[PDB]
DNA sequence: GTCGG
DNA sequence: GCTGATGCGCA
DNA sequence: CCGACGGCGCATCAGC
């Protein structure tokens, strides 16, 4: 793609700030810059040309100058060489290990996949399962496999109760040719902003997905959000499909549209849409959009009959799901 | 690290 | 047991 | 100049 070198550089810097420095705002600064540069329709010739874009300030522009002159970045070269930095970065690639826990493990001499396997007693459940499937989770899911996963989930959900609606969101709903994992929005008429008329609505779906051996492990689970692991069935004599991350989110049926906006993403898109709402005096979460009062606090939910209605409030032209990718 | 006020 | 804080995950 | 910077579910731990 057009400015891949620059955006790769900014992503790598973002990850270093998040994982090693634990400087979450620098992380967000680099992500924002990376995003805006990724959509820019020309090959960037200078750092001062980048500087024009919002979110690209002095420091990133200098770095871009150095990247375009020398084809690399010295700041980043020395981070790749730092033993403690690279190790902390690696460990964070395990699901369940964040920046804090990664720094802890490196300080105790635990720096590699082998060190982790040799020390499974030190790992909570989530981290155990993230290590187990370390390799499978690094792989992307071809859309063709997502279509098989969709068919299994919708049909098994339809068998628990025909009133559930499942919708597959994330990168899939944005039309990507492959996904990092599977994101499933769930609704049932008995769960609304007014009442939970029926208990265990998510449980029964998880349970049924376990019964037929689609869901294989659980990372975390509660009344409205399931995070775990699934796998497609394979044919006689065939190599098994990799295990895949699956997230299931139960959202009140009267708040579907805010839910599907949230869960369709992208994450950076969600951050910018929500930021823009605040400039306009609103707050958007996955349940509602509420006007911000004259003091600061949020009023009562405004009426929403569609995704578009949320865009209209904040005076943004509608973006189709496929146009909300980085 | 960036930016609006 | 509770609550509040924090880590880590999701888009 | 600076303080603001999306929003929240579940797991875990500290303090009661
Ligand atoms: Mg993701
Ligand atoms: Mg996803
Ligand atoms: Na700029
Ligand atoms: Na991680
Ligand atoms: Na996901």
């Amino acid at each position: 793609t057009l400015n891949g070198g620059i955006t790769d550089m900014l992503t790598e810097l973002a990850n270093f700030e998040k994982n090693v420095s634990q400087a979450i705002h620098k992380y967000n600064a680099y992500r924002k810059a990376a995003s805006v540069i990724a959509k820019y329709p020309h090959k960037i010739k200078s750092g001062a040309e980048a500087k024009k874009l919002p979110g690209v300030g002095t420091k990133i522009a200098e770095k871009i100058d150095e990247f375009l002159a020398t084809g690399k970045l010295r700041k980043l070269e020395k981070i790749r060489q730092d033993d403690t930095s690279s190790s902390i970065n690696f460990l964070t690639r395990v699901s369940g290990i964040g920046p804090s826990a990664a720094r802890k493990f490196v300080d105790e001499g635990i720096k590699t996949l082998e060190d982790l396997r040799k020390n499974e007693d030190k790992l909570n459940h989530h981290q155990r399962i993230g290590l187990k499937y370390f390799g499978d989770f690094e792989k992307r899911i071809p859309r063709e496999e997502m279509l098989q996963m969709q068919d299994i989930v919708l049909n098994e959900v339809k068998k628990v109760d025909s009133e559930y609606i499942a919708t597959v969101c994330g990168s899939f709903r944005r039309g990507a040719e492959s996904s990092g994992d599977m994101d499933v929005l769930l609704t049932h008429p008995s769960f609304t902003s007014e009442s939970t008329k029926q208990p265990k609505l998510l449980h029964q779906v998880v349970e049924q997905l376990q019964k037929v051996h689609f869901i294989t492990d659980t990372l975390s689970k509660g009344e409205t959000k399931f995070m775990g692991v699934c796998q497609l069935p394979s044919k006689n004599d065939e190599k098994e499909y990799p295990h895949r991350r699956i997230d299931i989110r139960l959202i009140p049926k009267d708040q579907y549209y805010c839910g599907v906006l949230y869960f369709t993403g992208s994450d950076i898109f969600n951050k910018n849409m929500r930021a823009h709402a605040l400039e306009k005096g609103f707050t958007i979460n996955e349940y509602t959009i509420r006007p911000l009062g004259v003091t600061g606090v949020a009023g009562e939910p405004l009426p929403v009959d569609s995704e578009k209605d949320i865009f209209d409030y904040i005076q943004w032209k509608y973006r189709e799901p496929k146009d909300r990718s980085e």
